[PDB]
């Protein structure tokens, strides 16, 4: 009964998510910095890293390689660092063993002392030993609703409870939110160890309490209309689609600790809210190429949404029906931004909480 | 890759089909529960790590692992956390084993709150964990299994077992690898076990005559795949390709690493036993006289086992109806066979405790 997005689109995820490499950039230096002063566990004991929501493991490559390379600098050459990377049971792990083993930038390569593990359980529950993780990492996972809150009303545009009309839709999103935040927050400052360092970048408003962007929901929505007007989608599959991705406020991020600056043994050591430079403007701007722009965007949207979007289908979704929903919901989005490229706010705001 | 690897098992059948395995280790819990009673354990933050090497969809570790934790927990507080690592390949479904730990009541996530689990997709054999962490090892059903067939190696003209090969190249080639295979295993599991360590192993044994057993199996097999052929269901070049790389050993294959002064990379052999489990299939037809049942058991069995890496030699995709076909006809062929003759197999097991200096 408790209805939860899905995983990324395992096919297509590491080919599609250049747009979060580059937000997630600036968060490497703070977990860089991290791993070079955090206090570390005795004796020989393996140094626990913790990368929360992992997809494929693409995007984990670099910020794991940056915090192993510190932690040499500190720790004998034979002394083991152990990766646990986290999602969700139904994650494609084998996507992420196959990353950790064909990918030269995999920090298995690179470090004949590191090892790598898996959990498939969801981040808003204790999920590793308690007072084992020295560096916690969680990149583009949180702005994900541990479900569609019960009782929410049916989202009228599906794709953004921000753009909702609905004032109830807006705060059950909210109020649902504020929950994982805590949950997330208690359940890592369980397995940090004493001192230990957790860096999240996640989805955030702008100054101006913004989403961001503006045109990919605009042609999304329009997208998504055009299959119900050509038959191609019913609109009762249409009417139960909805995206559990909620952006948070500042302020949003600082509510568990606000009493006095704590929340569960952790405290905000830093925090930075900021739009990622749009690379996918910059590139039509130096190039002009309207198709390419389209088909990025596109692609950056199909890795990420549409396995959600799709579950909401009478079919099954390993169905003909679904991938054919996927492919065309992919052109005709690709066809509408490219038809009018413009620049879009991509709004992130990043973390670095301490246990005491 | 030049390397050919086997295929893990069938994701979708294989919690129902591999209660034949669950009996044959039944034993070898025993000695894994006896383990846990005196195992040195890490000290500090660092969890009592628990490793299982060759998990597939976790259904048959669910008792192993329970009996481990309930004999730690009459040692540690309530609150000492517990990792257990569940090993496989990297296209072992993995998202079965998470799905098994969350809603198996038997999951030890269900019986002791402060238990964890973990999944490791690289082959064991290679080092897979840190050295000096594990406790308690276990592994069963899953050595048998080599690490590739063996370059060079002729054609199985029987497909399915080397030991019936007529081939003395063949079986040569496949017991260097399976020996070789054996000798990586123990390098690494002495690596990642703490001194005073354990490991309880549970493999396909040859037994005292030196037969693999499970015999009529062998032939409803062989006869089905010519089945195949014959009806047109499956090309000569493909049954042609087919060979399934596993070995059974024998006690002296597996005393071979240890010969003569009884030590290997910082291991021993504490306790080794060769025993043939019990026929539950055929004690089942004796007493219920119901043939079909007896056919499907077996035929499930080999199905969810052995039919993914015979199917890896077909010309169409993994992911091919036509390779769900293959495999849906082959599991009703051997039922038939076995169906319409019922006879008792052998099923010869090697059990061993491994302890660390
Ligand atoms: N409750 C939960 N527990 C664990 N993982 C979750 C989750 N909710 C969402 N996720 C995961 O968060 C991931 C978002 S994609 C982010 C991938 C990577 N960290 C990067 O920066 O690109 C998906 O794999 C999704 O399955
Ligand atoms: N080199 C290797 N590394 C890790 N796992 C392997 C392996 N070769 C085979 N296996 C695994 O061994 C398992 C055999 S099935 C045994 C499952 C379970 N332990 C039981 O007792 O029933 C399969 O999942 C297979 O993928
Ligand atoms: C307006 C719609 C745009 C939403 C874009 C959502 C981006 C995803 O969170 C990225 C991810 O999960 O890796
Ligand atoms: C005659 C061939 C019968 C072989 C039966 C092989 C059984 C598999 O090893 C079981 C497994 O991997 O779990």
């Amino acid at each position: 009964v408790v209805v939860r997005p899905a995983p990324m689109e395992s096919a297509t995820y590491s080919q599609s998510s250049r747009l979060q490499a580059a937000g997630l950039s600036p968060a490497i230096t703070l977990f860089e910095k991290a791993a070079q002063t955090v206090p570390l566990p005795d004796a020989p004991q393996p140094v626990v890293i913790a990368d929360y929501g992992v997809a494929t493991g693409h995007n984990s490559l670099k910020p794991m390689m940056a915090a192993i390379n510190a932690l040499r600098r500190r720790i004998r050459e034979d002394r083991a660092i152990m990766v646990a990377h986290t999602d969700v049971p139904d994650n494609d792990f084998t996507a992420l063993f196959r990353t950790l083993a064909d990918d030269p930038d995999s920090y298995l390569h690179h470090d004949s002392a590191s090892f790598a593990s898996a959990v498939g359980r969801s981040f808003y529950t204790q999920i590793l030993p308690s007072n084992t993780v020295s560096l916690g990492w969680s990149s583009w996972a949180i702005q994900w609703l541990s479900r569609i809150p019960a009782g929410a009303p049916e989202l009228t545009d599906h794709v953004q409870v921000a753009y909702s009309k609905d004032e109830r839709a807006r705060a059950a999103y909210a109020h649902q939110a504020a929950t994982d935040w805590q949950d997330f927050l208690a359940f890592r400052g369980r397995e940090l160890c004493p001192g230990g360092r957790l860096v999240v970048l996640t989805m955030a408003l702008d100054e101006h309490g913004h989403f961001g962007y503006r045109p990919m929901n605009d042609a999304l929505v329009a997208a998504l209309n055009d299959q119900v007007r050509d038959g191609l989608l019913r609109p009762e599959e249409l009417r139960r689609m909805a995206i559990p991705v909620v952006a948070r406020a500042e302020k949003d991020l600082r509510a568990p600790f606000a009493p006095r600056g704590w929340f569960e043994g952790l405290t905000i050591e830093q925090l930075d809210v900021f739009n990622a430079e749009d690379r996918f403007w910059a590139a039509f701007q130096s190039d002009g190429d309207a198709e390419s722009f389209g088909a990025q965007w596109a692609g950056f949207a199909r890795a990420a949404l549409f396995p959600t979007l799709a579950a909401a289908l009478d079919c099954g979704t390993g169905d003909p029906r679904a991938t054919a929903f996927i492919e065309q919901l992919e052109a005709s989005v690709a066809d509408r931004l490219a038809s009018q490229p413009e620049p879009m706010r991509i709004p992130l705001a990043s973390l670095v909480l301490a246990k005491r």
